[PDB]
């Protein structure tokens, strides 16, 4: 018979979402082992390969082991996903580390390089390919200084198709090697992708860059690119090889992991070495662009999953509400909830029937109505929702100060564009957005104004 996930495993919290789902930090109910566990929505997520070939990759991975490389535990699947088991790790994103370091140099940037290449190198040796590496994928192993960089999700892409979503696509365009756009590719994407992040890594700035998705693509796919920024003054030659020799065009002719290991800069940089000041300030500004991006996102997103469930779930406890004078028990709201759970995929949060309890009871606990006695649905309705958007709306404002550096309170209209060219967002639908705003032509928003505008570019 099939073990199932939630026999074995509790869910602590939710870790964050990544490539095809949601990661949540669970606990084996026997042993106390924490682990991440990558939870994959079916509905959501199309395969690209038959089951035996997923379940033999998933066998091979259980079986690899390198320190720079995510290690996996377990893998199971029922009827509505996939649960990939894995090692904790709480370091964080590494752009994330480096932007609070006073200090960068090449030895760091190349004692950095070496581990990814290190984990990489491994992992061609074994026939696995990453294609989607990228600064996020990227973590620390640890909070430590010292720590390791572990890669995560390789191989996972080979077996799965990619979201076309933009809020799922974030980041991707920069990294992604140009013959993965045009469809025959091999493990030498992944040396690619590790020249920008390292291009990055020593400017700031990405070397492929646009105002919108399509046009980074744009770039990307023709290839060029230059070392005629200030910055690059800085750094030595045998870098901008080594960089050079990763952005190759033609894969064949693109050094191998494994070689780039041996390059000079490698061999002399991770064995008098001045500080890349302007590369920091330009990566803080790149990464608080990002995030801002991502949450401008994730907030739309909520309202509009919001929007969905509160219709949802106050038709489903009306039909529930059989004798119709609007009170149902706290069974019932959570076998109405469950109800939600059944028909939506959104929860990898509520895995199983005692996750829901707790939540009923948490929404029950603040809205001072008695657990054991009958409750009004509707206003049960208006305060679990919130808690899920609430969320979304404090990261939101959480990232919109991280945005603002100076504590100026305001976003200019050039910081705008921006941001919203990273979340693709229509150049003339914004600022149509921003004309109904931006009545007093301040070119510039405060968080509020600024929330204002996403709301209104998803539909409210
Ligand atoms: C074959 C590799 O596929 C997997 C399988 C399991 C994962 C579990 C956690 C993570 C993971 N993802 N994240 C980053 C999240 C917060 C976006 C983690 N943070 C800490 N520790 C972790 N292990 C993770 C990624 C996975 C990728």
């Amino acid at each position: 018979s099939t073990a199932i996930f939630s026999d074995r495993y509790k869910g602590q919290r939710v870790l964050g979402k990544g490539s095809f789902g949601e990661v949540i930090l669970c606990k084996d109910k026997i042993t106390g082992q924490e682990c991440a566990v990558k939870v994959i929505s079916k509905r959501q997520v199309k395969q690209k390969t038959d089951k035996e070939s997923l379940l033999r990759e998933v066998q091979l991975l259980k079986q690899l082991d390198h320190p720079n490389i995510m290690k996996l535990y377990e893998f199971f699947e029922d009827k509505g996903y996939f649960y990939l088991v894995g090692e904790v790790y709480t370091g964080g994103e590494l752009f994330d580390e480096i932007i609070s370091r006073k200090r960068f140099s090449e030895v760091d940037a190349a004692r950095i390089i070496r581990q990814v290449l290190s984990g990489i190198t491994y992992m061609h040796k074994n026939k696995i390919v990453h294609r989607d590496l990228k600064p996020e994928n990227l973590l620390l192993e640890s909070k430590s200084k010292d720590a390791n960089i572990r890669i995560i999700d390789f191989g996972l892409s080979t077996h799965f198709e990619a979201s076309k979503k933009m809020k799922d696509k974030i980041g991707t365009a920069y990294y992604i090697a140009p013959e993965v756009l045009h469809g025959t590719y091999d493990e030498k994407c992944d040396v690619w992708s590790t020249g920008v992040i390292l291009y990055i890594l020593l400017s700031g700035c990405p070397p492929f860059n646009g105002a919108n998705e399509y046009d980074i693509l744009k770039k990307v796919e023709k290839g060029k690119y230059t070392f005629e920024l200030p910055q690059w003054k800085k750094v030595s030659e045998s870098a901008k090889d080594l960089i050079r020799k990763m952005l190759t065009y033609v894969p064949s002719m693109r050094i191998s992991a494994r070689d780039a290991l041996d390059h000079e800069w490698i061999q002399t940089y991770t064995k008098d070495v001045p500080s890349l000041d302007n590369a920091i300030l330009n990566i803080r500004q790149f990464q608080g662009t990002q995030k801002l991006a991502q949450a401008a996102l994730l907030y739309m997103g909520s309202k509009l999953t919001s929007q969905d469930e509160t219709k949802e779930l106050t038709a489903i406890f009306h039909k529930m509400d059989k004798n119709g004078d609007g009170q149902l028990d706290r069974a019932e709201l959570i076998e109405g909830y469950k109800e939600l759970m059944r028909m939506k995929g959104q929860d990898a949060s509520m895995l199983d029937a005692s996750a829901v309890e707790h939540e009923v009871d948490q929404v029950l606990d603040a809205v001072d109505f008695d657990k054991n006695g009958y409750i009004e649905y509707s206003e049960f309705v208006t305060v679990a929702m919130d808690r899920k958007t609430l969320l979304s709306r404090e990261r939101l404002e959480r990232a919109f100060r991280m945005f603002d550096s100076d504590n100026s309170g305001k976003i200019s209209s050039t910081e705008l564009a921006t941001i919203f060219g990273v979340s693709d967002v229509d150049s003339e639908t914004w600022k149509s957005v921003l004309s109904e705003v931006d009545k007093n032509n301040d070119g510039e928003v405060d968080f509020d104004e600024f929330q204002q505008m996403l709301l209104k570019l998803c539909g409210n």
